[PDB]
């Protein structure tokens, strides 16, 4: 998979794209790795923003679905017209297939201003592409057309960089041992959170509190986004551990930037083993980021806890979707200082797991 090192590209804070080809002949586009959502989405018209889009006019493989989509989120918005066409990706595997893809003909907060992305790729399951599961996934459409193992695996590196190995794992991008932890739901990504420690100290909450209302893996998301209940908590711990400064309190709830003190974080995943949990560490090196001006990367959330960009940056992760399962090792390209590693460690007894999750 040597083709398939370094072919995520990025700015801080607006995401890791791949390179994309669509349609005959083939249309290069920079596009959003996005394992939050499902749909496979396009600029399809000249947005000021946009160094290029979809244009299905110079297509001849294009195929009009004849339906519309409108897509809500909390921050932004975009409408398409959904169609398909050939897809293919230059450094990923060396095939072609034809996929679902909406045509972004209007939006509202999505595109970023300075960015070099022109498109997402939701990498999730059926049950959240819009307007209906009927609308087959990408990555879907990848392993029924072609012989491409039904798994993909993300290294994404702290402009930026990192891998998105399609199809297989590659060894040199972690150390250590991968440690799996079981899809609970075929939709987003769902994983569930048994114990949660700053500085090895636990939180002694609910661990129901910890996946209230679900805990998902975002390659889409930068901040570790945690329940509001959970949050106040660990940010009360991680005051209390970096008490030799004094911070204010718009910089613990993101609304301000300051510019060894400061704790690691582990996040305990359930085992593929009964009464058997692994840890997962990160360190301050991933949640504050660079903005030396530094944002608290840590917010509170509405919809449950968010593993984004700061968790996934401290490791290498594989999306084994033929087994159901997220495997997680230490990233060889995190990084990290002389003190404190990122570090993936196990086994651990852990009871009553299955009570953690919510219904
Ligand atoms: C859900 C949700 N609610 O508010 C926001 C913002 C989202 C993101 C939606 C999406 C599709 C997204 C990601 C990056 C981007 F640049 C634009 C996007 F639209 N993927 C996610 N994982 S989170």
């Amino acid at each position: 998979f040597v083709e398939m090192v370094d072919n995520l590209r990025g700015k801080s804070g607006q995401g890791y794209y791949v390179e994309m080809t669509v349609g005959s002949p083939p249309q290069t586009l920079n596009i959003l790795v996005d394992t939050g959502s499902s749909n496979f989405a396009v600029g399809a018209a000249p947005h000021p923003f946009l160094h290029r889009y979809y244009q299905r006019q110079l297509s001849s493989t294009y195929r009009d679905l004849r339906k519309g989509v409108y897509v809500p989120y909390t921050q932004g918005k975009w409408e398409g017209e959904l169609g398909t066409d050939l897809v293919s990706i230059p450094h990923g595997p060396n095939v072609t297939v034809r996929a679902n893809i909406a045509a972004i003909t209007e939006s509202d907060k999505f595109f970023i201003n300075g960015s070099n992305w022109e498109g997402i790729l939701g990498l999730a399951y059926a049950e959240i592409a819009r307007p209906d599961d009927s609308l087959e996934p990408f990555f879907d459409s990848l392993v029924k057309q072609t012989h491409v193992p039904n798994l993909f695996s993300l290294q994404l590196c702290g402009s930026v960089g990192g891998s998105m190995i399609i199809g297989g794992i590659d060894h040199s991008l972690y150390t250590g041992s991968l440690w799996y932890t079981p899809i609970r739901r075929e939709w987003y990504y769902e994983v569930i959170i048994v114990r949660v420690e700053i500085n090895g100290q636990d939180l002694k909450m609910d661990c129901k509190e910890y996946n209230y209302d679900k805990s998902i893996v975002d390659s889409g998301t930068t901040n570790l986004r945690l329940p509001k209940k959970v949050f106040e908590a660990a940010v009360k711990s991680i005051k209390a551990a970096s008490s030799t400064e004094k911070f204010p309190d718009g910089f613990w709830l993101g609304e301000q930037l300051v510019c060894n003190i400061f704790p690691v974080i582990s996040l305990y995943l359930m085992g593929e083993v009964t009464n058997q949990s692994f840890r997962i560490t990160i360190l301050p090196q991933q949640y504050l980021r660079p903005v030396d001006c530094y944002k608290f990367a840590i917010s509170q959330s509405s919809t449950g806890t968010v593993m984004g960009a700061v968790i996934m940056e401290g490791f290498y992760v594989v999306f084994d979707r033929a087994r159901k399962r997220i495997g997680f090792a230490v990233s060889a390209c995190h990084v990290h200082d002389e003190f404190r590693t990122a570090a993936v460690e196990g086994p651990f007894v852990t009871l009553d797991m299955e009570d953690c999750g919510y219904n």
